[PDB]
């Protein structure tokens, strides 16, 4: 399975990250893994939903 | 891709579905949706974590 984040920012900025691992939500945080051995994590949001047909993982506001 | 969720019980308790399509938290609760049109609300759980080599995604207490 081939997968990408997105969240959107409080001022509608939109950030995509793909080539995703993991996703993990742990200590008010979402931290993404890739593949190319980078970790980007969030604070303060939450994995609100998992799409299996496109691949898509969105991030919301915890 | 293939995608299952798992979660477990304060009692030690695992639950297992399979055949995933999608994964959705809102209101409280996580509600799984599989390819089989069948939901299943989860009430008082979050999404855990997503692990792309495995398929699993895992459920845990809010």
């Amino acid at each position: 399975c081939m997968a990408k984040v997105v969240l959107t920012k409080a001022d509608g900025g939109r950030v995509e990250i793909g080539d995703v691992l993991e996703v993990r939500a742990e200590g008010g945080a979402v931290r993404v893994t890739t593949l190319f051995d980078e970790e980007h994590a969030f604070p303060g949001l939450a994995i609100g939903r998992v799409d299996l047909r496109s691949g898509v993982i969105s991030l919301i506001e915890e």
